[PDB]
């Protein structure tokens, strides 16, 4: 898809560069947008890629556009038109003050007792799908653990039945990175129908988990309905059954070539929390489609009220006006600076979650695995997008260099 310039814009700043495919598929996402980021380039460009739309390259234009709510907002954050014609989801789509009643329920349907009662119980989950891999002397770890392990849990904290996953993990997949003749008003539509059975039988017959909160809970005075509880969940399923999959994937992608951090992880158990935000830094995969609230001047140009601008996090994880060491990549440095979990103006209500299975997952597959090389021949392509993903991981070992655990 490309798009005729509009002459408002001044060249100088015009790049060529497309959200799905980026400056080369045989790189990582952080180093194939990387290209971004030279020493000519604006804090801002014009693609003609997608129809038309205006990307920031810098992480400090990305963290000061996050900081005021009343200069920019989140309020769809899926930049490409079918997302953006079709998008409505609580609590980012909700007006504040009401919308920060709808964030602590959202903060307590994202609670941990549900699933604490479970920690043996998800445990045993993370051996269950790796004691299936560890004699083969191979895996698949797309297939093989991020789809099983991270949505398997949120299937108990949802109540949620396993045989729904190749469903649901679809429809969190075609919204984030499409192929189809499926629309995002589509995905929504069918999702939406998936959901109101569940709501509403949980309205009858509530029990201990999330959807059974998100049936119920109350905001202002009146319970939550149905028609609420459907619109918060498919933005939260599209985290839990998207950006924790992903996330995963690139976190192994990287182990899996360097044989020094597999090391490090099994030195210092301990300081996984460090490597962990390291890794969220370091591969830090969204793109989200700021809206403007009122006006903005740069350069000469001015975007109106309703405009937006994409921001690649794959890029606030790279500034070198924000970030240490835009590459390089070691456990050991202190807390990064940039906006790939919220600032000012929204928060992330739920990455607490993905980087626990990931601090969890960084234990339970060293422990039990710790050399591991992508299969010979093979090769890595990435699915870069509004949320990026990975075609495939399909990993080797000598299985011999194993334990039971
Ligand atoms: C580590 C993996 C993940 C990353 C990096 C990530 C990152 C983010 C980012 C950057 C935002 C936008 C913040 C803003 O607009 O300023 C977002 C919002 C959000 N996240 Fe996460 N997230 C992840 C995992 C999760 C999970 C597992 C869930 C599911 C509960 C989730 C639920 C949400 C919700 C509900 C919003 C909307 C927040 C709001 O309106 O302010 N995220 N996330
Ligand atoms: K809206």
């Amino acid at each position: 898809n490309l798009a005729p310039l509009p002459p408002h814009v001044p060249e100088h700043l015009v790049f060529d560069f497309d959200m799905y495919n980026p400056s080369n598929l045989s790189a990582g996402v952080q180093e194939a947008w990387a290209v971004l980021q030279e020493s000519n380039v604006p804090d801002l460009v014009w693609t003609r890629c997608n129809g038309g739309h205006w990307i920031a390259t810098r992480g400090q234009l990305i963290r000061e556009a996050y900081e005021d709510y009343r200069h920019f907002s989140s309020e769809c954050p899926f930049i490409p038109r079918e997302a953006g014609e079709a998008y409505d989801f609580i609590p980012t789509s909700m007006d504040p003050p009401e919308q920060r009643q709808f964030r602590a329920l959202a903060n307590q349907v994202v609670g941990m007792p549900v699933v604490d009662k479970l920690e043996n119980r998800i445990q045993e989950l993370a051996c269950s799908l790796i004691e299936s891999l560890r004699p083969q002397g191979q895996c698949n770890f797309t297939e093989d653990y991020a789809e099983p392990f991270p949505i398997r849990i949120f299937m108990l904290l949802a109540g949620l039945p396993e045989e729904d996953i190749p469903h649901l993990k679809y429809l969190t997949d075609q919204m984030t990175r499409p192929d189809g003749s499926m629309t995002f008003a589509e995905a929504k539509e069918a999702l939406y129908d998936y959901l109101i059975p569940i709501i509403e039988q949980r309205r009858q017959k509530p029990g201990t988990d999330a959807i059974s909160i998100v049936a119920n809970g109350q905001v202002n005075g009146r319970p939550i309905t149905s028609d609420e509880a459907k619109r918060m969940c498919g933005l939260l399923l599209v985290g839990g059954l998207d950006t924790v999959v992903n996330f995963l994937s690139f976190s192994m992608e990287f182990l899996a070539k360097s044989p020094e951090h597999r090391q490090e992880l099994i030195e210092r158990p301990e300081r996984i929390p460090a490597a962990c935000e390291e890794l969220l830094r370091r591969f830090s995969l969204v793109a989200d489609g700021r809206i403007l609230t009122s006006d903005y001047e740069f350069h000469g140009v001015q975007l109106k009220k309703g405009d937006q601008i994409l921001l690649p996090q794959m890029l606030s994880g790279l500034d070198e006006r924000e970030n240490a060491c835009p590459m390089h990549v070691d456990f050991s440095r202190q807390k990064v600076s940039h906006t790939t979990f919220g600032h000012g103006s929204h928060l992330c209500l739920g990455q607490h979650l993905a980087r626990r299975e990931i601090i969890v997952t960084l234990k339970e597959w060293l422990t039990r695995i710790p050399d591991f090389s992508i299969a010979p021949g093979a090769q890595i392509q990435h699915k870069s997008g509004i949320v990026s993903g990975v075609q495939a991981l399909p990993l080797v070992w000598d299985p011999a260099t194993t334990k039971a655990v």
